[PDB]
Formats: C-alpha cells, structure tokens, sequence
C-alpha cells in the first residue's frame, strides 16, 4: 500500500534479482490441484513476488493461469513475478532437459521461467512415469552424468527459456562437481534445500555463501508433513517453545519467527499456505526484526531433524543426504 512498486530482493551471481520471500505451491494429494489457482492469486495480491513450483507438483497449469490472470487484470507485471520450475529426475538425460522445460512452459502458457532447477540429483529412467518401478516394485534408477544435464540447463538459459538456472537438494560434493566442471558456463544461482531451525544447514549455507550461491529454504515452516514423505512422529517445528516465546514477545507468530530467522541469515525463504489469512500473515516478515541474541537462540534449536529424507531414492551415489553435508 504505501509503496508496492518495490520489494526486497537479492542479487544472484548471474546478475538477476530474486525476491527474498517466495510462495510455495505444493499441496498434498488429497487437495484438488485446482486449489492452487486461488492460492497463487491470493499470494500475488498479498505481495508475494516469487512463486515456486515444479513439474512434479502437477499444478503448473493452475499456477500459470493465476499469474497470467493477475497480469491481465493489472495487478502485477511479468517482470515483477519471479517464477521457478524444476526438472524432474525422469528428464536428467541431456537430450530430455529442454523438452521438459518446454512442456512446463506449455502448461504454464508463459514464454520463460525466471528460474529452472535440477529438482533432485538421483536420476530415474525416462518415460511418462515420474517414479518408474520394475516388476519387483523397485525404482528404476538411471545412470546420468549431471554435468551433462547442467550443460543442457545452460543451453536453456542461453535460449532464454530460463532466465537463471540452479539446483535443488545438492550436497557439497555435487555442488563442487558442477562448479569444477570442464567448460562451466553458468554457476548455479541457488541450491534449494530443506532449511529451518531444527535443520539450519549452517555448513552447507556457508559453503554456498563462499561461492556466491544463494541457499533457498524449503519446508522452512516445518514441511507439509504429508505421509509417507514425512514421519508423523517428527517434532512439529511450529510448536517449538523458543519460537513460540519469541513470537509472543514480538506479537507475531512462530511461523513469522522461522521466516525472519532465514531472511536475517541471508537465506531466501519459501512459505506454502493455501489459507488467505496465513498467506497475508507470512508477508509480515518484512515488518519486524530479530536481535542478535534472538538469532543466537534460534541457532541453538538446531537438532538434525530432516523432515524430507526422500529415502525412496537412496542407494545411488548421487543420493545427497548420506554425506555430512
Ligand atoms: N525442492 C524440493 O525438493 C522441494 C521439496 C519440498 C518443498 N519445496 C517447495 O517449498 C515449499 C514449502 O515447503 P512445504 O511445502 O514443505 O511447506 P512449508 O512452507 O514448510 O509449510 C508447511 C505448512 O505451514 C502452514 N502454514 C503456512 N503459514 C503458516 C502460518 N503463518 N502459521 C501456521 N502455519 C502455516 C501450511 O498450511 P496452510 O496451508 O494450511 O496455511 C503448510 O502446511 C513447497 O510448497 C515447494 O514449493 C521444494
Ligand atoms: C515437494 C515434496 O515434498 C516432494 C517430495 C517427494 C514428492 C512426491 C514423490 C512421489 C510422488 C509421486 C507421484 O506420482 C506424484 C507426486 C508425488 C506424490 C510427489 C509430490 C511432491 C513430493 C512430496
């Protein structure tokens, strides 16, 4: 309202600017994928300028319609929306990268994405199934050199189909593999990974900072907690007593504390909500600040709780979460 023409962004290592608060669009299987349309419209209306999705989420038709609808009605311009998609692991083969991006863009009915990520570093066999399995129920993994996948990502950026390219769920070793690649043209702008006060990623964050790679935090509110992907006996982040005490002190909410913690440590933070009140609330992250002693307290919550292990993909050497970081 006073001035919605400006918003907080960070400069990426390719010269583009990423808004530091992103809207998460994934919703669990029981929610119809038609509900994404209204939520993204509300997010844009509330002041979200970064919107995160993926081929895998099966929502790109709805997400794209929401964005085009808010442009067509004058609420926002394309250049003031930062839209992220992701390449699913059935399309890591380098010949399949551009086809997967074009398919996303066709669903979205947008001419480009602002950011395209390698979704998850374990490759699976190509085909229409997102999770291909053999007669024994075993996932059919694929042997793909991610360096060759990255080259294909770079060509997407050169063709203008993605303004920026980055990675997701990469560990130290995998990031170094890309950074040391022969003939590297574009460093990844970001590594999008799980990050919240119970798994604050300080080692991986500092490695990213040392390379001017932005860490983008997912499940920053403690995740969707969807079974079987998240164990229901994992601790509920937003019931943490230090977060709740800080929220009460600031007259905010635990969610807001968790989001603000990320902003102050130089992380770009995602937040999914399909609720009008919570969508609005989340944008209050820009209205208050945490002191150094509050930030120290939150750092003290770190406790090795990874909600999303994605261990259905464990086994191959690119499985990213068996290394320390
Ligand atoms: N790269 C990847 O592999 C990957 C993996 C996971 C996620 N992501 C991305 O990151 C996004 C966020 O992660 P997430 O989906 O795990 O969820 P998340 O943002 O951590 O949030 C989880 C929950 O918080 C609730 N919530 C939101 N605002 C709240 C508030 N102010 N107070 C209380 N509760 C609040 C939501 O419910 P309500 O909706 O009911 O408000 C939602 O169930 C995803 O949607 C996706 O875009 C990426
Ligand atoms: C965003 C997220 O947490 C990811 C991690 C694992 C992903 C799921 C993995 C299994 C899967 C297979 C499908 O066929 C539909 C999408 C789903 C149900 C995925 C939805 C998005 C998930 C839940």
């Amino acid at each position: 309202s006073v001035d919605d023409s400006k918003y907080q962004c960070v400069k990426l290592n390719d010269g583009h600017f990423m808004p530091v608060l992103g809207f998460g669009t994934y919703a669990p299987a029981e929610v119809p994928k038609s509900k994404a349309l209204e939520a993204v419209k509300l997010a844009i209306e509330a002041g979200f300028h970064h919107i995160d999705s993926a081929h895998l989420y099966n929502n790109e038709e709805q997400v794209g319609l929401a964005i085009r609808s808010k442009i067509a009605d004058g609420s926002v311009k394309r250049e003031d929306i930062f839209y992220t998609s992701k390449l699913w692991s059935n399309s890591h083969r380098p010949e399949l990268v551009r086809p997967a991006l074009e398919r996303s863009l066709k669903n979205l009915q947008l001419d480009y994405v602002d950011l395209y990520l390698i979704h998850f570093p374990v490759s699976v066999k190509p085909g229409e199934e997102v999770i291909p399995k053999d007669e024994n129920g075993k996932i059919l993994f694929d042997t793909v050199d991610l360096c060759a996948t990255w080259e294909a990502m770079e060509k997407c950026k050169d063709a203008g189909l993605a303004k920026s390219i980055g990675v997701s769920n990469f560990n130290h070793r995998l990031l170094e593999m890309i950074l040391n690649k022969p003939g590297l043209k574009y460093k990844p702008v970001c590594n999008q990974v799980e990050c919240h006060p119970y798994f604050n990623q300080r080692k991986l964050l500092d490695f990213c900072k040392s390379k001017d790679i932005v860490l983008v935090a997912y499940s920053a509110l403690g995740s969707h907690r969807e079974e079987p992907w998240v164990d229901p006996n994992s601790p509920v982040l937003l019931e943490d007593p230090v977060l709740c005490a800080l929220a009460k002190k600031h007259k905010r909410t635990p969610a807001l504390i968790a989001l603000r913690y990320q902003l102050q440590r130089g992380v770009v933070v995602l937040a999914k909500s399909y609720n009008e009140q919570r969508i609005r609330q989340n944008v209050q992250v820009f209205e208050f600040q945490l002191t150094s002693e509050e930030m120290k307290a939150i750092d003290g919550l770190n406790r090795n709780v990874r909600y999303l292990t994605l261990d259905i993909f464990a086994g191959p050497p690119n499985y990213p979460f068996s290394d320390e970081y």
